[PDB]
């Protein structure tokens, strides 16, 4: 048995359960099924420690993965591990992924950045809403500062850029991401498998 | 899309995932590469949260899965937990396990019963030592007391019913797991893409 090539073996599958749980992390995610993408996001984070040199498009797999799984904890040792919410953590990631700044990509990346502060005012946490609002800011910016000053989370401006507006256009972005992924081995031969059943 | 095929193809590949970890797990073990086995044993404990049903032969690899982790954890939040030490949760689920109870079954358990005391005396808490017997015991029961009263670690018993004789003889079985395992889909298509390159 030759132990290198073992190991070549175990990372060509790894890849491949990479792809199909970023699949399934996606589905999740669009469906609204909370307790199977946090079973997801746990398998596909413990997949990806038996890597440890990724293709560049395994890279933008991760990331997206995380971004994901940021954005899900929008609304919930974090704070002090790395000093930002959730939120703000979904826009560091998605402001460095190799993908084409877009119309799409700059919608998502707006909305994010006003529901990082929304969500701490629908929290009831109207210092932190400021906090989160000097990290980011740090066309309209003391206006949005005295918004969070009045309390004012039902204002308009936090009516357009909604929480249910940011989640549909990440979840438009989610469909493109899971038709790109639908013909990768794993979910295929796993189909092929279900079809033959039936 | 079927939400319902799409869920069956998830726990297919959930399916090949796991006897690819197994294995995975096997080797790492055999091999005493301590930090894959962590890895691998993550990721398979990970991935069985896909599964809400499983057959008798996927009980078997995931009961397989949790023996050869108490038995790696062997000498090192469990206590508090189970009440017990990680050897003596090795030997709950090896009593278990549905096989068959042949001359190595039997050679396994007895060093392991005799391992979950010396495992305690080589670490220095002899009265933990003494309430692993009487948990387990609790042919010479006074004498197996007298030399655990007396400090008497390295006597001729503790050296015949050795800790290297015990992970020699699981070691022994972990060959027979993974010849058993060695044709599973997962690890063939992938050694398969492995051989085509080389
Ligand atoms: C590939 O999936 C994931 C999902 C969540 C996380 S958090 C982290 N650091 N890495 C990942 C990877
Ligand atoms: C940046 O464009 C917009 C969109 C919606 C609203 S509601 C409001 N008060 N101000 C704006 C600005
Ligand atoms: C399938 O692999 C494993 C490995 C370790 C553990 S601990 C536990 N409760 N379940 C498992 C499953
Ligand atoms: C159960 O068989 C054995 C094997 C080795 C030894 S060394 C000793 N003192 N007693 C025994 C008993």
């Amino acid at each position: 048995e030759d132990a290198g090539l073992v190991a070549e073996a175990e990372a060509v599958a790894a890849g491949w359960m990479l792809d199909f749980l970023c699949l399934s992390l996606c589905r999740a995610f669009r469906d609204g099924r909370s307790e199977d993408f946090r079973r997801t996001r746990n398998s596909a984070e413990a997949i990806i420690h038996g890597l440890s040199s990724l293709t560049a498009c395994q890279l933008r797999t991760i990331y997206i993965c995380q971004f994901l799984t940021r954005i899900a904890a929008g609304k919930t040792q974090f704070e002090n591990d790395e000093r930002i919410t959730p939120l703000e953590s979904a826009l560091m990631i998605w402001g460095s992924i190799e993908k084409e700044h877009d119309k799409l990509h700059e919608e998502i990346q707006n909305l994010i950045k006003i529901q990082a502060i929304a969500v701490c005012m629908e929290n009831g946490n109207f210092k932190e809403a400021e906090e989160v609002f000097e990290r980011i800011f740090g066309p309209f910016k003391s206006k949005l500062l005295m918004i969070i000053s009045q309390k004012d989370t039902f204002h308009s401006f936090f009516q357009h850029f909604s929480y249910n507006h940011m989640m549909e256009k990440i979840k438009s972005y989610v469909n493109y991401v899971l038709s790109e992924k639908s013909s990768t081995f794993l979910m295929k031969a796993a189909a092929k498998v279900v079809e033959s059943k039936r």
